[PDB]
């Protein structure tokens, strides 16, 4: 009684390996189960943070992030003071999606541009 040559019940491609008395499915990735039936959806532990919006394939997915974030989950708020804006000896303040810039004594504008 091979079993599994009878007929793999393994869903998804999954591998039928005997077993004393039965079998068991060795599944590919993004699948489980005894049968290998159940799809795992990594978007479940809601990975994506700042609201990103997560997309889901079998063993992986991909956050998409909003404007200002980067990083595999969105976890990373980008530093936009990475470019030094800020003329003049301004200092560079990060924010969301932004910077703000507090202009040296006689400058002035978003970037301390103005005299
Ligand atoms: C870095 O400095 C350069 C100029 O030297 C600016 O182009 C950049 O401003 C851009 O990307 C992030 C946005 O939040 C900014 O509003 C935008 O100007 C600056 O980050
Ligand atoms: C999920 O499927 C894998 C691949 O076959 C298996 O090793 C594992 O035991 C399964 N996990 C559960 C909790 O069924
Ligand atoms: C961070 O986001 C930028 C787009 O803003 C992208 O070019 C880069 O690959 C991202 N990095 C990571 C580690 O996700
Ligand atoms: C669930 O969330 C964790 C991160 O916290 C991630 O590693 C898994 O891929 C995902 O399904
Ligand atoms: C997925 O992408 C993120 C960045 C947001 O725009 C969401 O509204 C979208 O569904
Ligand atoms: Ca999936
Ligand atoms: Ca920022």
């Amino acid at each position: 009684i091979d079993e599994c040559d009878q007929g793999s019940p393994c869903e998804h491609n999954g591998i039928c390996v005997n077993t004393p008395g039965s079998y068991r499915c060795n599944c590919s990735q993004g699948f489980t189960g005894p049968r290998c039936e159940t799809n795992i959806n990594e978007c479940e532990s809601h990975p994506c943070q700042n609201e990103g919006s997560c997309l889901d394939d079998p063993g992986t997915f991909r956050c998409v992030c909003m404007p200002g974030f980067t990083g595999t989950q969105c976890e990373i708020d980008i530093d936009e003071c990475q470019s030094n804006p800020c003329l003049n000896d301004g200092t560079c303040h990060d924010k969301i999606n932004g910077f703000k810039c507090s202009c040296a004594l006689g400058f002035t504008g978003a970037r301390c541009q103005i005299n």
